[PDB]
């Protein structure tokens, strides 16, 4: 009898921690310790997918005196309209109503074309340079920040201003750094909303300003833009790094994709499903029970914290045969959980898929000999950031 304690050790730089796979083998749900409060950990695909669609399980904390959070997590939860359990239903509903139509088929079609040319240009610069090159700096970081510049209608050079702000806002190890960085994000976005009020374009804030004959306050609009800025590039950067690392580990699938870029959508779904870094703390979706819920033979009581392990569920042999294997030839694979599911299903997921598809359509066709210039074990996953990630990916080609 030994209460398991999150985060679990991972001897590899990717994948799921052995202890979490061991718990998954025993059953769908276990009581675990964490850095803060104890929580129920749900590790099997069927139960994680079910609980994500259960409206009794919500982001907001209903408890009368809530456990303390890092500044980073508090900012995250506020950007997701989960900071007040009494107003979360109306506020979260409004958030999704206002953001979903910003990712229209018209906008996505136009952005796919620009994304494709941009990747072409990024790879031509990469191919013209002398190895070793940091693939994270010159490819992974550059495409998703370009996309956010396009969404917000700002010059591309602005990403050199905001490109580290998600990392800094979400630094759980330094409350003061987190708050100072979020203040910069806020100041920037308020500047931007004031400009878009007199100089609109074909971009997200201009559409928010025009919404409901202009009924939204500057604070309301900047909130929504901050969510786009802070959720809209960093996680995608990390998936380009993880997808590259995964394809480097699987040369047969990599050669298949290089030969047939029509496999890129399938590859991207495998990358999302298998792409978990380090101790994988970002592959947990946190919730609180707002009513009692029975999971198998376990009773989750109102007020309990629940960690929905989307990473472990995406590796679950019960949902994906040979769940640990990268196989872009899977026939009708189940929908992975990397974007979540239910009420908070990732608003940007179609755009993120467009970005990743454009990259991996091209990468190994344009640079067939691309490979790591350093050992895998020297790559350092950044555990203190809510979004994790690697700081550099040195390559040769
Ligand atoms: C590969 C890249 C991405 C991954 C893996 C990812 C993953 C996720 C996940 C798992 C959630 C649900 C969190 C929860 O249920 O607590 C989420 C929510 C969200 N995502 Fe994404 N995301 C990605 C990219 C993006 C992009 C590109 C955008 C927009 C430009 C975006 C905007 C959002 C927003 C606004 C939410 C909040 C939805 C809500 O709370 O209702 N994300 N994302
Ligand atoms: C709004 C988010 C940025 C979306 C998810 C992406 C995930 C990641 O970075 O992989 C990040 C980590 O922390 C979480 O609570 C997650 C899992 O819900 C998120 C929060």
């Amino acid at each position: 009898t030994d209460l398991p304690r999150l985060p679990f050790d991972n001897p590899d730089i990717m994948g799921i921690a052995p202890q979490m796979l061991a718990l998954q083998k025993e059953g769908p749900i276990a009581r675990v310790g964490t850095a803060g409060e104890d929580a129920w950990l749900v590790t099997r695909y069927d139960e994680v997918r079910t609980l994500l669609a259960d409206r009794r399980l919500r982001l907001s904390n209903p408890n009368p005196q809530p456990s303390a959070k890092s500044a980073a997590r508090a900012f995250m939860v506020a950007l997701m309209a989960g900071d007040d359990h009494e107003t979360e239903p109306a506020r979260h509903a409004q958030m999704r109503s206002l953001l979903i139509p910003r990712f229209s088929t018209r906008r996505l079609r136009l952005m796919k074309t620009r994304i494709e040319h941009h990747v072409d240009e990024l790879l031509d610069q990469l191919a013209a340079s002398a190895p070793p090159v940091d693939l994270h700096r010159v490819l992974s970081f550059r495409l998703p920040t370009m996309v956010v510049c396009d969404l917000l209608g700002v010059p591309l050079a602005d990403r050199e201003r905001f490109g580290q702000w998600a990392r800094g806002t979400f630094d759980q190890s330094d409350n003061e750094h987190s708050a100072n960085t979020f203040q910069q994000v806020v100041d920037y976005m308020l500047e931007l909303v004031a400009r878009k009020r007199v100089e609109p374009g074909d971009d997200i804030l201009s559409e928010l300003i025009a919404e409901k004959d202009g009924a939204l306050s500057d604070a309301d609009i900047a909130h929504l833009g901050n969510a786009v800025l802070l959720f809209g590039y960093e996680t995608t950067i990390v998936r380009i790094d993880l997808g590259t690392l995964l394809l480097l580990r699987n040369p047969v699938q990599r050669a298949q994709l290089a030969e047939d870029p029509g496999l890129a959508p399938a590859a991207v779904e495998e990358i999302l499903r298998l792409g978990v870094g380090g101790k994988g703390s970002n592959a947990l979706i946190p919730r609180y029970a707002h009513g009692d819920i029975t999971v198998g033979e376990t009773v989750i009581r109102t007020g309990d914290a629940v960690m929905l392990a989307i990473g472990a569920a995406n590796y679950d042999d019960r949902a994906f045969p040979d769940g640990g294997l990268f196989d872009l030839t899977r026939v009708r694979p189940r929908s992975h959980l990397a974007f979540g599911h239910g009420a908070r299903h990732c608003i940007g997921r179609t755009l993120a898929r467009i970005e990743l598809t454009a990259v991996f359509e091209r990468l190994f066709r344009r640079l067939p000999d691309l490979r790591l210039a350093v050992p895998e074990e020297s790559l350092r996953w950044q555990e203190h950031r809510i979004t994790g990630g690697f700081d550099e990916i040195p390559v040769t080609f």
